[PDB]
């Protein structure tokens, strides 16, 4: 509470932080609500206490970009540090300054379209997986949850596309290698005690307690190292990774963590836009059926889609770019400020967090209009110049922004086209219209979302 008087003098607006809470007992609603309301009260700037810690909100698109692009790699780097990591300090989106400007540069080649492009017929066969597991629920007129669904299918294709392990994995849903990766919210009970106590880090680090379950990695380290000897000697994240280190190069436990951060970046976060596109697509029909029409004029009679033909969809694209605007599940961008700087007239001092708050950029309505309404239109070819890209980020920006944003895009992009091209979702009884989101920590429906899924 000796923090706490720093926003009171720079003056910078905020809510009056409790001692030793700071300002956390307003996350009750979730960050995202949190985040809207102090917009609302306070203005273009704002400052808050997680704790101890001081976070200050930016949302002018010039200050944003000094921060996202202009300054990353002088002063604006890393993100806030969370809990005992053990040895996945080590992964590029935990890593720090020279470590991650490194790691960045030694797994940027891994995420380049022209090997991505080489990527999309792994990613093509377990669409062909998708679409018979559905026909199964579609032909028995049950409800499908999407959840369990699309989260084997994003699981069947990180599994083949960072290992070449091929799973049915919805089919198989026990098999060990699934069991391990599928397991293991910064407002849960564990996250916020590190908040108000973020003293005890050091103690659970010493202590090998890590938030990464120690037997999955256990699993994951051996596993790799399995395959790595397997393929040495006798297409995947793995193998370019090898290549890589096939020379400052990435070490084998550095290996070992890129591919555990790969794995869930994209299992749950695939899984869940997947889910919040096929909720829009349901309640919204005439969406759903301009896009099965795009689809059908692209490929026509059940074409397989492909990496060419997947970036002509314009509509589909569209699509996805507004669901993200709704739901960007990031929530907010954040950088701590490692030395004193003046950005576009405002000091900020060392070690603030600096926060953009996505969710509530994403619907603020001095530039969006309706922007609580799903209107794909907002991103037509028309329209998508006046979108400020440091208003809309739902991938970030700047040199630390989602290295996997295409791999991603086409992935779900791909996941679409196949269902699309085979069945139309309609909405249940028990869908909830409309979708509520969690009041946790995660961007998430209340509720998993239940749909009809209908044979073309
Ligand atoms: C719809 C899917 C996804 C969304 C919306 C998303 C969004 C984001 C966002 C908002 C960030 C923070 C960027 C910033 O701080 O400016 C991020 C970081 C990151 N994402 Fe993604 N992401 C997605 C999928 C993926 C996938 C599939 C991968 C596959 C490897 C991935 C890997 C990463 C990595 C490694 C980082 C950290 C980058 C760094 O620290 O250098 N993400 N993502
Ligand atoms: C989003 C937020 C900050 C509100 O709560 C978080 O969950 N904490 C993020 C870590 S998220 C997840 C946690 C994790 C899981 C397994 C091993 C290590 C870490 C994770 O693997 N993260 C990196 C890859 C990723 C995640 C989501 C989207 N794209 C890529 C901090 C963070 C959040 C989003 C992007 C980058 C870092």
């Amino acid at each position: 509470t000796h923090s706490h008087g720093l926003f009171k003098k720079l003056g910078i607006p905020g809510p009056t932080p409790l001692p030793f809470l700071g300002n956390i007992l307003s996350y009750h609603k979730g960050f995202c609500m949190f985040d809207m309301e102090c917009h609302k009260k306070y203005g273009k700037v704002w400052g808050f206490y997680d704790g101890q810690q001081p976070v200050l909100a930016i949302t002018d698109p010039d200050m944003i970009k000094t921060v996202l692009v202009k300054e990353c790699y002088s002063v604006f780097t890393n993100r806030r540090p969370f809990g005992p990591v053990g040895f996945m300090k080590s992964a590029i989106s935990i890593a720090e300054d020279e470590e991650w400007k490194r790691l960045r540069s030694l797994l940027s080649p891994t995420f380049t379209s022209g090997k991505l492009k080489e990527m999309v017929p792994i990613i093509a066969q377990y669409g062909d997986v998708l679409v018979r597991n559905l026909r199964r629920e579609a032909e028995t007129g049950k409800p499908v949850t999407l959840k369990d669904v699309f989260g084997a299918y994003s699981m069947d294709v990180i599994t083949s596309t960072s290992f070449g392990v091929n799973i049915d994995s919805l089919n198989n849903p026990q098999d060990p290698f699934v069991e391990n990766t599928k397991k293991l919210d910064f407002l849960d009970p564990f996250f916020l005690s590190i908040t108000v106590f973020p003293f005890l880090i050091p103690i659970l680090e010493v202590l090998n307690i890590c938030v990464f379950p120690r037997e999955v990695t256990n699993f994951l380290r051996k596993s790799v190292k399995r395959m790595k000897e397997s393929r040495l000697e006798d297409v995947d994240f793995l193998q370019l990774m090898i290549d890589s280190q096939n020379s400052k190069a990435l070490s084998d436990l550095e290996l070992v963590a890129q591919s555990i951060i790969f794995i869930f970046a994209g299992y749950e976060t695939t899984s869940s836009v997947l889910s919040f596109i096929m909720y829009e697509l349901a309640t919204h029909p005439d969406v759903q059926q301009k896009l099965q029409e795009e689809i059908d004029a692209v490929l026509p009679n059940k074409a397989p889609p492909t990496y060419d033909t997947v970036l002509q969809m314009e509509y589909l694209d569209m699509v996805v770019n507004e669901t993200l605007r709704l739901f960007p599940i990031a929530m907010r961008l954040e950088r701590v400020c490692k030395k004193d700087v003046e950005i576009n007239g405002m000091f900020i001092p060392k070690g603030v967090v600096v926060m953009i708050p996505s969710y509530a950029l994403h619907r603020d309505p001095k530039y969006w209009t309706e922007p609580e309404k799903f209107l794909p239109e907002r991103f037509s070819k028309k329209n998508k110049d006046n979108i400020d890209p440091y208003i809309y980020t739902p991938f970030g920006s700047g040199p630390r922004n989602c290295i996997g944003m295409r791999f991603a895009l086409m992935n779900m992009k791909l996941a679409l086209i196949r269902v699309l091209q085979n069945f139309s979702f309609k909405p249940c009884k028990e869908t909830q219209i409309p979708l509520k989101l969690s009041l946790g920590g995660l961007l998430q429906p209340e509720k998993p979302v239940v749909l009809k899924v209908e044979s073309r």
